[PDB]
């Protein structure tokens, strides 16, 4: 279907309502590395079983959390286009499952958000890297370090100072631990922009203070599930303080070179100073090796799911057409 628009009333409210409760998973329902996803799943605004359209997961972010619309279209389509089933227009949020429908052939994975290097990648707040064996999970041990963050940094509560800081401690254990670590292009972009959802997203929107607890902080990213009496922040936002997080600790990106301590910057990578290459090489090298030559019905999915993501693109940027227009 078309991308939905924005919300016609972005108000706070309670979005932890009687249509909305949390329940538990069921044998069968998937959860991936996304606690925002995780969290509509788990409170029905997306199906409890963890697959859905990019249209529900649009719906979702919105209703759910008040995401900004350009953000979500982008997120989504992009998300799409590397880890879903586009004949069917399924994405599981999680793990890779029969239940997107039929696969496309190789090299095409339609792995859902688990797979690793498509849109997940190395360096996340509460999930461990790819290479340590579960890039999905909640991780206690580093949750454990959020909390820390959040105290040192934070007075106890997690805000853009402490995200700042714990962006940069992940890359540096990453870089110590992981022979493979990658942190270039669209992992390089996203990885930041996260840090900064917690206190934009998951602040209950009465207050909008960018002071996160860490009762709301475990609720959300541990059992996928909102704080009692939970109000959606009371406008549309997504990633607005990123600057902070970047200012705190800027780096290039780059990737060790399959030893640890190798960070090795990568010139042909995007940064933020070139945003429109990011969205280039996403589209040219990131969706064309998973599809390099695909039959008439897939060409058409790509081609319509690539113009969803473009209106995801900010303004001033090219639309690229790997498979013409
Ligand atoms: C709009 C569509 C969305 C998609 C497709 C999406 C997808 C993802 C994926 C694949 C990851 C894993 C990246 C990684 O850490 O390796 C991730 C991380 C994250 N997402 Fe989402 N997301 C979306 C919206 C949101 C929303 C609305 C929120 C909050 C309300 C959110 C909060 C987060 C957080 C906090 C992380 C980082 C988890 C961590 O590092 O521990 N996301 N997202
Ligand atoms: C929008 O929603 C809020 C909170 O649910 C409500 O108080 C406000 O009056 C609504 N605006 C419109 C469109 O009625
Ligand atoms: C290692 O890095 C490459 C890309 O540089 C990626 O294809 C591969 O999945 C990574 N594996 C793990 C488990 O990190
Ligand atoms: C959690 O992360 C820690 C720290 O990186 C790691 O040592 C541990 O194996 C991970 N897994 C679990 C299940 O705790
Ligand atoms: C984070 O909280 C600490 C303690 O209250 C404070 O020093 C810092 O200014 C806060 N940062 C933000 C971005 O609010
Ligand atoms: C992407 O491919 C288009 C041609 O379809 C080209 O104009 C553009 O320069 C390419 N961008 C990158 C970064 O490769
Ligand atoms: C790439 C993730 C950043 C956080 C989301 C907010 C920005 C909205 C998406 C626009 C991307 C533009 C790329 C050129
Ligand atoms: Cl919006
Ligand atoms: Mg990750």
């Amino acid at each position: 279907g078309l991308p939905p628009g924005p919300l016609e009333n972005s108000s706070a409210k309670l979005v932890n309502d009687e249509a909305h409760p949390w329940k538990p998973l069921r044998p069968g329902d998937i959860r991936g590395p996304c606690p925002g996803l995780n969290t509509l799943a788990s409170h029905g605004y997306l199906p409890r079983n963890g697959v859905a359209t990019p249209a529900q997961i649009i719906n979702a972010v919105q209703e759910g959390f008040n995401f900004d619309n350009q953000a979500a279209i982008f997120l989504t389509y992009a998300a799409h286009l590397v880890d879903g089933n586009l004949i069917t227009d399924l994405l599981s949020i999680g793990r890779k499952t029969r239940l997107t429908g039929p696969d496309p052939p190789p090299p095409a994975s339609v792995g859902g958000l688990n797979e690793h290097g498509t849109f997940e990648g190395d360096a996340s707040m509460t999930r461990g890297d790819a290479f340590f064996g579960n890039n999905h999970d909640f991780n206690e041990t580093l949750f454990e370090q959020l909390v820390d963050y959040s105290n040192r940094f934070g007075g106890g509560k997690y805000n853009l100072t402490v995200a700042g800081e714990l962006r940069f401690k992940r890359i540096q254990d990453s870089i110590a631990t992981n022979p493979n670590f990658s942190f270039v292009d669209f992992r390089f972009f996203t990885a930041y922009g996260e840090t900064t959802f917690p206190a934009n997203l998951f602040v209950d929107g009465r207050r909008d203070d960018g002071q996160l607890d860490m009762d709301a902080a475990r609720s959300f990213f541990q059992f996928s599930r909102m704080p009692d009496d939970f109000f959606r922040a009371p406008s549309p936002r997504s990633g607005t303080g990123v600057e902070v997080v970047v200012q705190a600790h800027p780096m290039q990106p780059g990737r060790n070179v399959g030893k640890i301590n190798s960070y090795t910057v990568d010139p042909t990578s995007s940064d933020f100073s070139t945003p429109c290459l990011m969205y280039e090489k996403f589209v040219n090298i990131t969706v064309k090796s998973l599809y390099p030559n695909p039959t008439v019905q897939l060409r058409k999915a790509l081609n319509t799911n690539l113009d969803f993501l473009f209106q995801g693109v900010a303004a001033g940027c090219t639309q690229v057409f790997p498979y013409g227009r």
